[PDB]
């Protein structure tokens, strides 16, 4: 959409929380990205990513086939109290749940089946989605239709972790404080100069 | 072709033997590639590579001009005894020889002229091609038509090395054993689960 | 143009002087690039670079708006005494000055405003442009129209440094000596061989 981008402009999103918190160049690079979005009012513009995005509604359907859950789509949900912070789960499930879908490279999917666990960056993403929505768990789905039937679908439930959420909110608050100050600082300097 | 891909699907090929044997991330990454090919039944899809492929018949012609050898084209030749292993030389030469052609970047070609020796990964490729076909030598040709005439063409003969071949076959056997077990293992787990 | 490329073929240019002098792989990689250009008679062929090039006349206009200077465009200017060496400033300013324009990513522009100083590689570029033209200073302009008005335009003056220029000319002379010898060496070897 264009409303898709507009709702996300200048905000810390759940999909990037791992860049915020890691112990880093990725934190500073994301900070620079959000500074430029807020100042310029626009964001900067592969095969596997595109193929992935296009498969996600297949994955969504497969999950409902496998579970019988009522799934509603949702856009960006703002954090209830931290301004400039939001999350975009791939669905609201029932009254208290969520779904986050990955449709990655085949080997990444296989490694998820092997370990049974989502990458730590996706744990952060999903805890943040829970933070923003008030939900109690998120079913993490990995899906690859290239594989034999009994390997295409993987799902595991990640329960709300209030300790991790409090730590995320602390870090994201600190990061947003630095972001807003940097923008204020740059602006005051340019204004004085002019 | 489509038969080109089909003949190569799931197999260790001579062009990748160096990834098998190196002392590595490249061995594990190739293993993952072949696992996914065998499980999914399909393979995943630059200017210099394309330009190169298109020049190889010029190089083939230049070699025959320079040598007068009878060259026959050939597709994938399976190893006589190791299943799932094969080689695709760029030509059969005479009764007992082979040709492997490179059409690389100009500087890579120049460095080949300087040292007089093919990269070790290409020694492995050519010994494997000899392993698969039973041939006795392979003429390694590097060709770049962008250069002055007296620098365009390079050729050096690599004689069959039975010791290196036995070592290649040992490594490739071990690698294929792990590959097939991994596929069996994944399948048994998924089947039990379902 | 095509005359653009022709004037630059095989020459050390001001924009690459930093690769010549750094303490390196970049020196050897540039040397290889220039060897191949001289031998083959041709050179080898992103969004931000293209967007940048297209913005440079906006930046040029903004600079004249801001300063009132008379700016003339110029192509490649050969070093007065070092053969195979030249510079392409983005404009002659007045009788004694120059302009070098960057239209980079927004964050790079912001970092230039923060530090007030061009990257060391661009100091080398501009001292070389002064070396080639005999000029006395170069105004370094960074421009990004995506930003608020009071952050779009940055300019700082870099005065001719005769010590740095003598050191550049020494290094570039040594590099050109090695380049020409390498070409002579390769040619003599190929000629003897043929
Ligand atoms: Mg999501
Ligand atoms: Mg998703
Ligand atoms: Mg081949
Ligand atoms: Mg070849
Ligand atoms: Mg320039
Ligand atoms: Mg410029």
């Amino acid at each position: 959409t264009e409303e898709w981008f507009a709702a996300r402009l200048g905000k810390v999103t759940a999909s990037r929380v791992a860049d915020v918190m890691t112990k880093a160049a990725s934190r500073q690079n994301y900070m620079a990205e959000l500074i430029c979005q807020r100042l310029t009012g626009t964001q900067e513009i592969n095969a596997a990513m595109q193929r992935g995005t296009e498969l996600e509604p297949h994955a969504r359907a497969r999950y409902i086939i496998e579970t019988g859950e009522i799934v509603t789509e949702v856009g960006l949900i703002d954090h209830p109290t931290i301004a400039g912070f939001g999350a975009s789960p791939d669905g609201l499930v029932g009254d208290t749940g969520l779904i986050e879908i990955k449709c990655p490279n085949t080997w990444t999917h296989i490694e998820t089946i092997k370990t049974g666990k989502p990458k730590p960056e996706y744990i952060k993403q999903m805890q943040t989605q829970m933070a923003c929505t008030g939900r109690q768990w998120c079913d993490f789905v990995s899906y690859d239709d290239r594989l034999p039937d009994d390997m295409q679908y993987f799902c595991t439930r990640i329960e709300r972790d209030d300790a991790l959420i409090a730590e995320i909110e602390t870090e994201v608050s600190a990061f947003l404080a630095e972001l807003e100050a940097e923008i204020e600082y740059l602006k005051r300097k340019a204004a004085k100069l002019a």
